[PDB]
């Protein structure tokens, strides 16, 4: 869970709180008692090594001035917290029978708990600690995974996706931000047979592969339903893309194809779908699970099996002046 | 890994492919030989278990017919896999010396190997199967957490963000899919203080809040850079939108705010940053690690950690007609 809001001294008689949590990665190791040979063992272990973008906090039910004692004493180079009510003690869970058991806390940047150690053993600690620490940090600092594996694929299974699965989709379109929190945009999913064939009908002939998706999402909106400020800022069509944006890592994350298309004819679909003729349909969506690459064309073929196409990264990004 | 391209026979003689895998949850059993008590003990307790949204695949180098007998004299409700040429027995590494090591793999909707067991032991192994399945769809299937998690915070520590990690946000943003693949969206990456401060003296007061933020990203475009179709469906903004959603997602998976504003005044920003005349300034992205709400004005301070706020689903969305 997240760690609560709270605050605590230091060795230093310094005010730490949940702020200083935020924006690093920290490792927060619980001990028993300053002075100890196993607690003042792993305090030195943890103060020698260099962590790759994170803190180590120790803390423990010692007055501020033990604390800074054994700072000076083993030259510490590591933040201790004094926590002699168990306000953080209890919120992690670390008492048993009245006493603390040693355990570790890794810490994410918002102040999320991403891992945990509970009766610790000394020997080896830190290094497993540093360890997965370093896995967290690679996961989290990399590329998005479904932001990665996300294609404009072409290949699509016929069978159905549960209504609850379509819905999802939607939900998290929702929760992109927007202008004013307008929430701009609009959906129809269609997942009726009937309905599919006669905007199969408003279709170009390259888009033949949506013909097996067994549902389509048309995207539509008005300007007014949005911002619409000075220098030509409509935000409409910009929310909306927000929401789209967000629909596809969730289909992709869901084992779903979602491919939005600008191939139909668009006064068609707003007419079968009876979405209002001021509207602007934007996209149509085909989703579906992944299907056989071998019903489609060549040159379809070869776009989704060959590596991803963009512009060097210099074209279309500046830093500063 | 993904399982490679394949076909191979069932015991009731059907042929069976990679494309049977997409599209489900697999449960793959590999099993050295049709009919020895463990391997009947383990292909009957997982035909007798339910697996929700997934299937159940054995597989061996028996022949067609030794499975059929073999499913028929258990009653097995399962697919059985004949692989005499050990074509997926090699491909998932099951062979020590030649001989078949009992082991079993989670394949996702996308073909990809989620969690194996080498080794297996007969006992308890189905329970255990069930169970991380049970956690796989539960993550796979619920809604993203990133998307989730991502709010327009306003609370910006000052603190530096590593040029590599503003990278990476380029980077997501840059992987959106766009009409045509024109990738219509520029950036410019703004952290240097003087330039930040320039750009300050264009922001309404009630954006005081960026002013902390040791990031903006300008995000521009111009019609002409994108699809420009029938029915007023210019796609420059929208795909723009399809970008930053992708950045948000990045950021927030990163530990970092990324809160995109419509505050400020288009034409001075542009002539600050060189952006040309007939582009669109359509966002200013403040980027920093989570802050001190305190620091906020009384209702920024209310927002910082409310709930979501969002119009019902049916305002929004409509299934078919
Ligand atoms: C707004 C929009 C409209 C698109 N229209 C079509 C289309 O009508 N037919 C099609 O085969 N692909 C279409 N695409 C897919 C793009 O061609 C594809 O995203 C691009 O080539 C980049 O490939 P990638 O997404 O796999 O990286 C569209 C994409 C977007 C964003
Ligand atoms: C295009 C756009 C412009 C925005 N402009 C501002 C702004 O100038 N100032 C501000 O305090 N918030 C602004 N917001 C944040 C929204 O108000 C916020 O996303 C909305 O209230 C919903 O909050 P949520 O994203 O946390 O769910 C903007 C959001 C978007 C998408």
């Amino acid at each position: 869970a997240r760690v609560k809001h709270f605050e605590l001294l230091t060795d230093e008689g310094k005010t730490f709180t949940h702020v200083d949590l935020y924006g690093k990665y920290t490792i927060l190791f619980f001990f028993p008692k300053a002075g100890t040979s196993g607690s003042t063992r792993e305090a030195v272990e943890f103060s020698r090594e260099n962590f790759e973008k994170a803190q180590v906090v120790g803390i423990s039910r010692d007055s501020v001035e033990a604390l800074k004692r054994f700072k000076e004493k083993n030259d510490l180079k590591v933040t201790l917290l004094s926590d002699p009510e168990g306000i953080l003690h209890e919120f992690f869970n670390v008492l048993e029978n009245g006493k603390t058991v040693r355990s570790t806390f890794l810490i994410d940047r918002w102040g999320f708990v991403r891992k945990e150690w509970r009766r610790v053993k000394v020997e080896g600690h830190v290094q497993e600690v540093k360890e997965a620490l370093d896995r967290l940090i690679e996961e989290d600092l990399s590329l998005n995974k479904h932001i990665e594996w996300r294609r404009a694929r072409r290949a699509l299974k016929k069978d159905r996706v549960p209504r609850e699965e379509l819905e999802l989709l939607i939900k998290a379109a929702h929760l992109a931000p927007s202008c004013m929190n307008n929430q701009p945009w609009r959906f129809v999913v269609v997942d009726e047979e009937e309905l599919l064939k006669k905007i199969h009908e408003a279709l170009p002939g390259g888009n033949y592969w949506m013909k097996n998706a067994p549902a389509l999402i048309a995207v539509h909106s008005k300007k007014d339903f949005d911002c619409a400020l000075p220098d030509n800022r409509d935000y409409f069509l910009f929310d909306t893309g927000l929401a789209v944006g967000n629909l596809l890592v969730q289909a992709t994350q869901m084992g779903l194809v979602a491919h939005p298309v600008a191939g139909y004819d668009p006064v068609k679909v707003k007419e079968i779908l009876k979405i209002p003729e001021d509207h602007v349909l934007i996209t149509l969506i085909a989703v579906g699970y992944l299907g056989d690459e071998s019903e489609l064309s060549e040159k379809h073929r070869e776009l989704e099996r060959s590596e991803r196409v963009r512009k060097e990264l210099s074209e279309i990004v500046r830093w500063n002046l």
